[PDB]
């Protein structure tokens, strides 16, 4: 319905200007008949997200690159796509009066948008938090009485988690993972640096961990918000680093098997959220496939775990071993964010590439989906009380009521919008070696989706096959992404 307002700040491309009452949108999605194709194009020129539609035709004619579906080879099914509602987050699109805020989660979260289906909720403070805290900072506190959630949570994290819901067409799934536990609780005595929870997997300390978790689900259940997992830490290597700035808490691969095999597993198991999902690592990828080995070859630690959670910070040494070691425990994209340069670059084309590119090569090795880092920052990439300054998909102005829209959100949106949850990954055979990345998968209603991304300067001419339609004739212009859809009967 509403086209982007462009604004260029001296890079690649441009941002698309949203305020309180005006922010670019989508109509409801339409069903077009067999033998018709619907196409979205975005470009570094400037178009967003642009819809267009054309014939599949019943037979081919030409001498360029040709991609034929092969809807028999089937791989993952998906989970979702989504971002973080840090502190930072929460306190950006609070700044903002009502109706540009609702403008802008209906951006992330509604039909009219890209439709976000994953939220991951930080446990407490991390390095985008203002403030250093933890939900049980009174000491010797074991059985945990004192444990409550402070102003981020029931004041900002909380309500903007609920209104999200309330405007997404798709059912969104909760993912909760702590940074660090009190401080009483570890080595160091320190929400940061080098440290490990006290003692022994299976004493208080562990325990009353443990328990953390459990306080934690309580009390966004009487806030009637479940979660669909949770992860057993974040960054666990980061806490083993000597001087770790931001609150970490650390574990070695064996220490997250005991802690899962003795504490956190069977105190989930005998708990009223039972079925809430264990994801194990939530790290760096390089930690892979070691990682699972160490965890996942003890039964009392793997009977626990869920899933694989990763972070973005080659993938057939680390997603793809893996999965050949260990194919029926999911693999999951839970945080990616993006030396020399600024930790905000308004418009640069170049770091939507880098997420389309990454998330069509995580799709590519089974990754069942994939979660951003921040919903939306400052123009410095902050609030952060540490320095980590890094860049989001939106950026909010506060002195402006203004919030911008980076390429990375449209190039994350020509996913989140088009994949939803129980999309399969298929087969998807190029006929010759080309520069494109491409993936194709079938919506659990048996429809094509296929994205095309261009990081080249050349345009490509492209048809793309379905044995059961026939040939869609198309071109995928230099610095592009494209999104195609259609019907297959
Ligand atoms: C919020 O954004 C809208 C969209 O750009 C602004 O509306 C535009 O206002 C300018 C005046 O400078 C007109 O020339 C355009 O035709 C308007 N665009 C429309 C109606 O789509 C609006 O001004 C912005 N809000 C504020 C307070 O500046
Ligand atoms: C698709 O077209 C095939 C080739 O067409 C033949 O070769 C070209 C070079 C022209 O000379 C054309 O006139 C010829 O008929 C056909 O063999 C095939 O049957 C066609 N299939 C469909 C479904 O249209
Ligand atoms: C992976 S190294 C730095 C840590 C990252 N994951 C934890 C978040 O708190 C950080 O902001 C993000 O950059």
């Amino acid at each position: 319905a509403r086209p982007c307002i462009p604004k260029s700040f001296g890079y690649s491309s441009v941002v698309c200007v949203c305020n309180a009452t005006y922010c670019d949108s989508f109509d409801p999605p339409t069903f077009p008949a067999l033998g018709t194709f619907s196409r979205y194009e975005s470009t570094r020129s400037g178009r967003r997200m642009e819809l267009s539609m054309g014939p599949i035709q019943a037979n081919h004619t030409g001498t360029g690159l040709l991609l034929t579906l092969q809807p028999e080879q089937k791989f993952q099914k998906v989970k979702g796509f989504g971002g973080a509602m840090t502190d930072a987050a929460a306190l950006n699109i609070l700044a903002l009066s009502p109706p540009a805020q609702n403008l802008l989660l209906k951006s992330y979260f509604s039909e009219e948008g890209i439709g976000y289906n994953i939220i991951r909720v930080p446990m407490a403070s991390c390095d985008f938090s203002i403030r250093t805290y933890t939900y049980a900072d009174t000491p010797d506190d074991f059985q945990l009485h004192n444990f409550s959630l402070p102003e981020e949570d029931t004041k900002l994290k909380i309500p903007l988690i609920h209104r999200a819901l309330q405007l997404a067409q798709r059912p969104v799934s909760l993912l909760a993972s702590p940074w660090t536990s009190p401080t009483w609780l570890k080595t160091n005595g320190a929400v940061n640096g080098k440290g490990s929870l006290k003692g022994q997997p299976g004493d208080i300390y562990h325990q009353t961990w443990a328990r953390y978790f459990v306080k934690f689900l309580d009390a966004y259940a009487e806030h009637k918000l479940q979660f669909w997992a949770v992860t057993a830490e974040n960054e666990p290597s980061a806490g083993l680093l000597s001087g770790y700035p931001f609150q970490c808490l650390g574990f070695t691969p064996e220490h997250q098997r005991d802690f899962i095999a003795r504490d956190l597993g069977p105190t989930l198991a005998n708990s009223t959220h039972h079925n809430v999902r264990l994801l194990m690592l939530d790290d760096q990828r390089l930690l892979l496939p070691h990682w699972a080995k160490v965890v996942l070859t003890d039964p009392e630690a793997a009977k626990y775990v869920h899933g694989i959670a990763v972070h973005w910070y080659p993938a057939k040494a680390t997603l793809g071993e893996t999965h050949r070691l260990f194919p029926n425990t999911m693999l999951f994209a839970s945080e990616a964010c993006v030396f020399w340069e600024q930790s905000v670059r308004l418009g640069s084309w170049d770091r939507g590439m880098q997420y389309s590119h990454s998330i069509i090569t995580n799709l590519l090795y089974h990754v069942v989906g994939w979660t951003d880092w921040n919903l939306a920052l400052n123009p410095e990439g902050g609030p952060n009380w540490v320095r980590n300054f890094v860049d989001s998909p939106i950026i909010v102005d506060i002195t402006k009521d203004t919030f911008y829209k980076q390429p990375m959100f449209y190039h994350l949106g020509h996913f989140s919008k088009f994949i939803p949850e129980g999309s399969q990954r298929v087969g998807l055979v190029a006929s010759q070696k080309n520069d494109l990345d491409a993936v194709a998968l079938m919506h659990p209603d048996g429809s094509a989706v296929v994205v095309v991304l261009n990081r080249s300067s050349k345009d490509v001419p492209l048809t793309i096959k379905d044995p059961a339609v026939g040939f869609l004739e198309t071109i995928s212009p230099g610095y592009s992404i494209h999104t195609y859809l259609w019907h297959r009967q």
